[PDB]
């Protein structure tokens, strides 16, 4: 009587039902299952999450080299979730965060919540209290990194020179998970690599639900001179799709995530827009001869890369 199809999927099932919807998966499975999320402001990644953005009521955690890309992407979350009407807590640990730009991103800054710990068990508490309450959409960390214990902020000797803050951040996620997913809140956790883990990444890599691997990978010299810089973000884990897909998108100086960049790629591959040569068309119509100044092209002609993205958004999802 042995069946494997069929007793494989008797055994999945088994294995979704006692660690929940996810636990494992094939990995060119299709997904029913459409969440609610927060758009990653990054068509690409958005796809490369299976769900359309950052699920929500879930541990996330944005980690990557510094000005890779995290915090934009963070923050372009939290201006779509207030799109929707959510409200945005910043509990803000590193002082960096330009408002300015944040607007320019479409954050609604003056609604946007902003908290600055004084240590990484008020930080995380801090969080905790808003969490539960409710009324967040999604709630950004600035920092895993510095969400230093208290005895250490506090000058403290080295002994009891223990692995605290991991601890910290352990016992923090074990109470801080139940409630987002009660709330449905989604926690953005910016987490930034190294000198010479991160002391506080070990808990989260088994609490977080998505996993984002944010990477630079070129400038866009474009004109032989400096626009912005191209990013990589690898989905390393997704429990809510199938994981390790992969997304590449533009973010211009002083400017984001660029739609028409978006466009303009996920196009040709998806083939809606045909150019090579080193030139790009759609349909037909002369877009222009280098990723720029296609991308100005859709910038302007707004009418079109708009039934383009129109285009694409079919075919997709
Ligand atoms: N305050 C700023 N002013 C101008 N450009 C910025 C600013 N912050 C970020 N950027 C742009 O967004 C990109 C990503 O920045 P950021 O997300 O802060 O890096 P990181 O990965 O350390 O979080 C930067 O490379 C730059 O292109």
């Amino acid at each position: 009587a042995p069946d494997r199809e069929k007793a494989l999927e008797l055994a999945m099932a088994q294995i979704d039902k006692n660690f929940g919807k996810g636990s494992v998966m094939r990995l060119g499975e299709e997904v029913r299952q459409p969440i609610s999320v927060i758009p990653t402001g990054s068509i690409s990644l958005d796809v490369a999450l299976g769900i359309g953005g950052l699920p929500r009521g879930r541990v996330i955690e944005i980690y990557g080299p510094e000005s890779s890309g995290k915090t934009t992407v963070a923050l372009h979350a939290v201006a779509n979730a207030q799109a929707a009407g959510g409200i945005a807590a910043f509990i803000d640990a590193e002082h960096a965060l330009d408002p300015e730009y944040a607007k320019k991103l479409g954050v609604d800054t003056d609604s946007l919540l902003v908290s600055q710990p004084d240590t990484g068990e008020q930080a995380l508490e801090i969080a905790d209290m808003l969490v539960r309450s409710g009324a967040l959409d999604i709630i950004v960390i600035d920092s895993v990194a510095a969400l230093v214990p208290r005895a250490e902020i506090e000058g403290e000797m080295g002994d009891s020179h223990v692995g605290l803050q991991a601890r910290l951040m352990s016992q923090a996620l074990r109470k801080m998970t139940g409630a987002l997913n009660n709330s449905g809140t989604t926690a953005i956790f910016i987490n930034a690599l190294r000198e010479k883990t991160t002391t506080g990444g070990k808990a989260l890599k088994f609490y977080a639900s998505v996993r984002l691997d944010v990477r630079r990978i070129e400038t866009l010299k474009d004109g032989t001179d400096a626009v912005g810089n191209r990013t990589r973000v690898k989905v390393v884990k997704n429990k809510v799709s199938p994981p390790f897909k992969q997304a590449e998108f533009d973010i211009l100086y002083g400017q984001g995530i660029s739609r028409e960049g978006s466009l303009i790629d996920m196009g040709v591959e998806h083939g809606f827009i045909r150019k090579s040569g080193s030139w790009f068309t759609y349909e037909g119509e002369q877009l222009g001869q280098g990723k720029e100044n296609a991308r100005k092209f859709l910038l302007e002609n707004t009418d079109v890369a708009n039934e383009i993205e129109k285009k694409i958004k079919e075919k997709l999802g």
